[PDB]
RNA sequence: GGAAACCUGAUCAUGUAGAUCGAAUGGACUCUAAAUCCGUUCAGCCGGGUUAGAUUCCCGGGGUUUCCGC
């Protein structure tokens, strides 16, 4: 499993995973320089580094999650898309 | 010029989903206050190796500190 920058990982899945292991659905994301600006379906906005070595990058290279965000309304199809990356 | 240690909100830790703090935000409560609490969110400086799996081990870059040297 090659270690790519975070924007590649969310570009492939369309999903975000928070520090609590919660999956959110990405509504918008945009890169600027080394930052990513992200807007979830549930309304949360966040600004992170576009690192290939971050904690959330490690989570997105793996296939586990603790819970899905209710307000994001993640479909079983998208969740399954995340679980079967390989 | 050379050696060692460490790494970007803070302190610490770390091969099988790191932690605590702090901050942003929503709510509860409240008197549409303060205080308090709860939910949500925020991480590995960069570029590679190795690995089933790495912020974590190895190499390199950059930076900081300490130490050695014309
Ligand atoms: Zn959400």
């Amino acid at each position: 499993m090659d270690k790519k920058p975070l924007n590649t990982l969310i570009s492939a899945t369309g999903l975000w995973m928070s520090r609590t292991g919660t999956i959110h659905k990405i509504k918008h994301h945009e890169v600027s320089r080394s930052k990513i600006y992200i807007e979830m379906a549930c309304g949360d906005h966040l600004v992170v580094n576009n690192s290939r070595s971050s904690r959330t990058a490690r989570a997105l290279r793996h296939h586990k999650y603790r819970k899905t965000c209710k307000r994001c309304r993640v479909s079983d199809e998208d969740l399954n898309k995340f679980l079967t990356k390989a």
